[PDB]
């Protein structure tokens, strides 16, 4: 699971929210910091915590990877993103994770729930997974 | 990282070998029941740990997913393979994990190294990885 | 809690035995699902029969817990056996040593609606437990 | 410990303050890296240049960890903020409540080699309270 120093909506956000992402591996070097293993596969939406906070605020929907899930909610528009995907899965520890680099423009789904207490008081409710992208 | 009540060795068999798997979905449940979410991809060779062990007797060669380790050893031979992608990595946790089933046959390369204690005495040196399949 | 498990299955592992050996052999089957040897375990010698009839008692604030309210306390002590981890210093779980303190104490447990991987016969179960007095 | 912290990077943040706040506030920059509220903490009113001296002193064996031999103990008494988790019971890190244990004891830390990571400019750091006497 996620790193306890973080609320589900702060790993949100270091996964899967950055403007202008370098190379994937690099860009994956920020999130594999705080893991034993890299991750296997990883989206950047080139967008800000706020956007993805209002599409929270959209119609509730079936979440299409959880699909016993209906609180998802999907962009309005399409959204450049950063998709990066592990060359090297047999990769037994962070320091030398490879990326293929993966540009793209689709719509986002993401799952939102209600605050964390450690969560700024801004944003009652807040996405806390990337479900998919269309 | 894996868990705890298993040793590298014990953990590497429950993930890497099975003589005649299921259909992925349902063999990567055995897997999954110890995670708290899906593994994104996974191997299963079809052979026996007994054999693997022996392919620990090889040369030892570089590890091609870790080139700074030189623990690693191929299979002389090609086996039998199921290997499965998730399809759904969106998956918030492990109850709805779906996975795509891809059978092959390839050459094995595993890293290995000596036995934990709590690991069978018959073997002291053990498979604790699997590197990648050729 | 290894995730194989639910909360009154791991409940039951760290907290319900009859008869147990001296610590250091009663915590080895805890602590092997483990990192690192667990600090303090309270082994109470009973019947998971028994505690589920205790969910069933006047729920209280749990001590331990003071916005959960789902709490129960046993009417009577019961016997247990405490065990202290002496080395809290230990790196790993290869020699966790324990002191062993035997006693009888009231316990206090958290109860809730059983887990769907939970046997269906028992509707409500303990799932931590709180405190012992 | 927090992959991205060396051991030694993790030994400073649990076990060095010069001077900690009451041990219920001191222990929340630890349990916030936690999913569970640390039973027990030992806060040295040290400095990370003093401790890599004490790495310096004669090598001992490590007591709670008694396979290993790259133990230190300090030569003397060093103030100290000794912790104790009151609600053991405590299901989350929201509300750990400790008490205040202040004292003046030798202690034995373990030492290694640094982690790249760490600053070149110490060899050999601390990287484990073995325990205090
Ligand atoms: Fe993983
Ligand atoms: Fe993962
Ligand atoms: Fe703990």
């Amino acid at each position: 699971m996620r790193p306890p120093q973080f609320t589900r909506a702060q790993w949100f956000a270091i996964q899967h929210i950055s403007l202008n992402p370098p190379r994937c591996t690099i860009a994956m070097r920020a999130i594999n910091n705080y893991r034993w293993r890299c991750k296997n596969q990883n989206t950047f939406l080139r967008t800000t915590f706020a956007n993805v906070v209002n599409v929270c605020g959209n119609q509730s929907i079936r979440c299409p990877h959880n699909r016993t899930l209906n609180n998802c909610h999907r962009s309005r528009f399409r959204v450049p993103l950063l998709h990066c995907d592990l060359i090297n899965p047999g990769a037994q520890n962070i320091s030398n994770c490879r990326y293929a680099d993966r540009p793209g423009r689709r719509f986002y789904v993401v799952a939102c729930d209600n605050r964390d207490p450690r969560d700024s008081p801004r944003y009652p409710v807040v996405p806390v997974h990337l479900d998919t992208t269309i």
